[PDB]
């Protein structure tokens, strides 16, 4: 955890959000690949709810976009404040916010309901009520008193589980603290990095569990969750970088039986 | 009747026309606002990709009338055909239209317009691909004057006769009547060829619109006067829709009720 002390958010940002990974023009790329998965995901109309809870959020939104449509009540959250703080700036439109506009329109180019991505960016913006700190190795994620509406209808994480967790059973210990947070029935829609040990944010270089689609699918089950849904990307060579040995991509979406 | 000096006035007005105010004035919110569906700035859009969508209309070569400033009218077109002919009367916007071309940042921008074009034409395109291919198939920008009965003169570069052509709010704003209307429908219709499309996009019952110091007289049309010239044109009116003006878009920069859009098909 000390490493995550010196990761640098606009670093991480520019590792993984800014060209080429960022570039969402090829359909074949990793955010168009991530995006449609949340869209299709929620355009089946079985996720929904009135609140939700976003998992390690980092300084990315880019996960909710689509869901935000949905859940009218948004708890994001980081373990690191300088996180918080970029969240923040995005969210309050301060200077020198990051520009998530390409995924904004990506977004509603996917969803195909005919929305501007200014009125999606508002209604993020509008929904998500609070931006907490969390650690997923605590038993109560969230601390005892948390502010946040519990149990969420609904638990969204993107490339936290597996970069906070030193191995597989720490990682598996991870999902089952984060699952105490959803109500039964709800539903988990999980993205994560595939065999992947290792990234950099500036200066911080933190240390990733390798983890497969099986051993995701069989955490997920003794976590309690039945599988509705588990996809892989391969990552391709043009978006093997060197800001990491990311593998492929997994979305799950799983349902707290 | 004489049609010299209506024509010489229009000439004389237009020496003032300012591009950026015209541009700010009708592609600037509020009705450059294409976040709001009812807006005219989705209605006009969705007129074009709608059409183009049948994929009744296309060939090789386009050419877009009185093109002014602005290139929001061949967002879906570019997909259908490669080589485009803009044009206008006008070297100052000319020039602007040579700003976008070069990508140069004080150029306008038109990226709310591409990307809703990309949003309705449903195929996942982003608007830097749109726009690049827009930039790629505009094969060059001329002078064009529709009271001559050869609008781009004799011997121009552009491949004619067209397979279509594309004229938005040009026609009506720079005839001083009825007749000379009729008569520039009838001198660019010379460009097109028989059996290819014109998409015409123009304003309903307006006499006047601002664009800087400029005030420009403008005759005012109905629907039926649009449809009657069509057919006395040589053309079979395939589609003409209206879209009425709703009073938050009648912001005082004209007096204009609403806007036509014309699918019309030469005969031939
Ligand atoms: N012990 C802990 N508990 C919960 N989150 C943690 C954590 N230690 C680090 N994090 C956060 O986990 C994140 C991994 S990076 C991914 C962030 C974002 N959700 C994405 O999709 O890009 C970082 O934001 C990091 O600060
Ligand atoms: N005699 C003439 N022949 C052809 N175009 C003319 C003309 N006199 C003025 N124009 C052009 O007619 C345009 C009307 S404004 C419309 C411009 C653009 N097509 C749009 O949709 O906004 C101006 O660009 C003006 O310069
Ligand atoms: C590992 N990883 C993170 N943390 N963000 C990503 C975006 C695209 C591809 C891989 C990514
Ligand atoms: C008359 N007119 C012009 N010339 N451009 C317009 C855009 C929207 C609505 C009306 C317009």
């Amino acid at each position: 955890a000390s490493a995550y002390q010196r990761f640098e958010p606009r670093a991480y940002l520019r590792n993984n959000y800014a060209p080429p990974r960022g570039d969402l023009c090829n359909p074949n790329g990793v955010g168009p690949w991530k995006l449609r998965c949340l869209a299709q995901t929620f355009a089946t109309g079985e996720v929904s709810g009135r609140t939700l809870i976003d998992i390690g959020s980092g300084p990315t939104v880019y996960q909710l976009l689509s869901a935000c449509s949905h859940f009218e009540d948004i708890t994001m959250t980081d373990f690191l404040e300088v996180n918080r703080q970029e969240l923040g700036r995005w969210l309050q439109e301060e200077p020198g916010a990051f520009n998530w506009s390409m995924y904004s329109q990506h977004a509603c180019l996917i969803e195909g309901k005919g929305e501007c991505w200014q009125d999606k960016e508002r209604q993020l913006r509008a929904r998500v009520k609070r931006v907490l700190p969390i650690d997923v190795h605590q038993p109560q994620p969230l601390g005892a008193g948390s502010p946040a509406p519990l149990p969420a209808d609904a638990l969204v994480s993107a490339f936290c589980l597996e970069a906070v967790s030193p191995d597989l059973a720490s990682f598996q210990r991870a999902l089952d603290h984060i699952t105490t947070l959803l109500r039964p029935g709800g539903h988990l829609l999980l993205i994560g990095a595939l065999e992947e040990s290792w990234y950099l944010a500036g200066e911080a270089r933190l240390t990733v569990v390798p983890v497969s689609e099986e051993e995701v699918r069989e955490a997920l089950v003794r976590s309690g969750y039945k599988v509705r849904d588990l996809r892989t990307y391969i990552m391709p060579a043009h978006l093997q970088t060197g800001v990491d040995d990311v593998k492929g991509v997994f979305f799950a979406w799983a349902q707290k039986v």
